């Protein structure tokens, strides 16, 4: 390729940047003819740990990662960036409440922003996975006023990846058979998985999810729930928060705005909802499906919303207003 | 879409596993018209662990994952093996004597051969990984007498993928511009990693010839390889998985597809009728070019009087440790 890209990614001595790095590095994310200059940032403690990394990538001998940088410095990390993966939070430990886990990140985010808006180049895409990601997202945008909204947007794919493993389990089919599920809103207990759109092939035949169920109350009561509380499950049988899985979504996430959204299809992302035609508050960040062409989203128009979606769609708009607020 | 071919990974509850088994689920080892079903050991009390890791496989939405069998029993993990991938061993505790180090890895994998014997494909390939991998390795299949011994192979992958990185850094080239470099005898600690028969494209010229740095090359480069796990772990302080699973993934992609065109690549493999003076009957990292599935050796290579001294010396390190475990 004419130029490496630059490609940050923060919490990077940790088990989501774990599972990520190396389909960054080989190609399968950027494209095999892409060169990639890897930026890696973690807190001063953990730079022994990324040391570590650093050693495993090159032993890994991917061709097209053309370097590898770590760094605990905001102004080494964000310098000239095309792409920022921002996996570093705060976690939620035990004895801190909702409110605490948004109080401890609003700052983190602010300066991330605040380093973006500084330091990147003002194309960078900026996608969002610490939690809580919609308005973690929110925040760094508002401190990066010089880059432009709609290069922002927060990971939902992992709950999309599990609405669509869910469908295709119950169904009976592999996972490229199903699509267009969309999650709506929050990437939080208030997310809405909603099937009303969405189509798996049977008999050769595309039909849509809900005609191929027979079971309105399953879709519209056990599947939402089982999807929202999905990373609760994992946390239980492994003792650990997903990695494997939040990577691959992340990998999806990011090829998609790269590539584009394949023929017929729209993704789930958090984005901007300003002149979003379903209702939903402005100057949000909140989960729409989108459709990708020249690395440039746009919201799936004209989707019927009926008075069920309606009702979940609003409940998520609220939680993120209140977030808002408290941030 | 080819039939769905079974793949068993052991160990498949711990680190190694857990940067692996997306490369194999999203086709990326395989290739991508073959499904998979997958087939996950661990030992008993990991199997909590292991259904978490299932939800995850499931959570990915790969096309080419057909299933995922979770299981602690070898007769279920085992049967109708295409490949099998052995990376769990007994790992060891502090203060634990070897003896009892070596008769708890010879006794899981004399099982594990026993259970290849009995359920899998007689075409079965099998991959070691687990530590001590070619004694491991050579365990299982002796006590696998129905497999051909050709099946059988164990990782060096990560030494040779380790070895490409220092000479590409060293010659400040990329990765994908230095070939043919050796890991011969031993999975770790006399492991000889080799240069003589290296090329390097700056066009295409020897390794030796286009670093002059004899000393450098027979040296530091030899202990920087050897003590690259090592020093990966220091810092880390936990596993070298994602650079381990690349490896396995380069190995078994590397059998399944073949080597490029005039390329060889290090693998450990039964010693019988090599050309190189090294024991038979051991299991050892020989330079190897693989078409339809099937390795052979690179024969002929010049052997000057530093290599030979290497090459002896893991040999007899592996003499070692195959009388001493067979004890058991």
């Amino acid at each position: 390729m004419s130029e490496p890209i630059r490609v940050l990614v923060t919490g990077a001595a940790g088990q989501i940047a774990y599972s990520l790095l190396y389909s960054i590095g080989n190609g399968s994310v950027f494209g095999k003819d892409q060169p990639i200059i890897l930026v890696l940032l973690d807190i001063t403690p953990m730079m022994g740990v990324l040391d570590g990394v650093l050693m495993e990538l090159q032993d890994c001998a991917l061709p097209l990662l053309k370097d590898v940088i770590a760094t605990d410095k905001e102004d080494v990390a964000f310098k000239d960036l095309d792409v920022a993966i921002l996996v570093g939070s705060m976690p939620r430990r035990e004895g801190m409440e909702r409110k605490d886990l948004l109080k401890a990140n609003v700052k983190i985010f602010k300066s991330q922003g605040a380093a973006l808006d500084k330091y990147a180049k003002k194309s960078v895409k900026v996608i969002v996975v610490g939690n809580p990601a919609n308005t973690n997202c929110l925040t760094a945008s508002k401190s990066a006023p010089s880059i432009p909204k709609e290069n922002f947007s927060c990971l939902t794919r992992l709950d999309h990846n599990r609405a669509k493993a869910q469908i295709a389990l119950k169904l009976g089919v592999t996972a490229n058979d199903v699509k267009n599920v969309i999650i709506w809103g929050n990437h939080s207990s208030t997310q809405y998985p909603d099937v009303n759109h969405a189509k798996v092939k049977l008999q050769g035949k595309e039909v849509g999810v809900y005609e191929a169920l027979k079971d309105d109350s399953w879709l519209k009561g056990e599947f939402v729930t089982t999807v929202q509380q999905r990373g609760a499950a994992v946390i239980k049988a492994r003792k650990l928060s997903s990695a494997m899985s939040a990577a691959k979504a992340i990998c999806d996430h990011v090829r998609d705005i790269w590539f584009g959204t394949p023929e017929g299809e729209f993704v789930s992302m958090g984005v901007i909802s300003d002149g979003n035609s379903y209702g939903v508050p402005d100057d949000l960040l909140y989960s729409f499906p989108v459709v990708i062409k020249n690395k440039t989203w746009k919201f799936v128009e004209g989707l019927p919303i009926n008075d069920f979606s309606r009702e979940k769609m609003d409940l998520t708009a609220k939680e993120l207003t209140e977030e808002k607020e408290s941030a």
